[PDB]
């Protein structure tokens, strides 16, 4: 009687173990909805937060701690497109955890040895308001 042993023992094959294919990976996982009814629009001020935080899951640090809200025009070129989607494909009161593939924010460039060039980083996407 086949009872499917499922069991995450181990990999054999790793094929470079990571967060998946090394290339322009994005993955959206939400903390917490927002209204949903509400709906983000460009060239509009718009109040944000962010968290960094490893595909791993262990966070850089947790900047929600740090209650700093900040605020960048939707559509501008404030920031990187990666973050101007989340932001714009999000709903007011909505935080998410938003892949940045390293190719389009500065983990590939790393700068900090906490970087390792060309990670791709996890950042938890906040709209707290426009």
């Amino acid at each position: 009687m086949a009872h499917h042993h499922h069991h995450h023992m181990g990999t054999l094959e790793a094929q470079t173990q990571g967060p998946g294919s090394m290339s322009a990976q994005l993955e959206k996982k939400v903390l917490t909805p927002g209204d949903g009814v509400t709906k983000p629009q460009a060239g509009k001020k718009v109040t944000v937060h962010y968290d960094g935080r490893f595909p791993d899951g262990k966070q850089f640090d947790s900047s929600r701690s740090r209650g700093k809200p900040f605020q960048f025009t939707l559509g501008a070129g404030e920031v990187i497109k990666g973050w101007d989607q989340g932001v714009a494909t999000m709903t007011l009161g909505e935080k998410a955890l938003f892949t940045i593939p390293y190719q389009l924010a500065y983990g590939e460039r790393g700068y900090p040895p906490v970087i390792p060039p060309k990670a791709t980083l996890v950042f938890e996407v906040e709209l707290l308001a426009v």
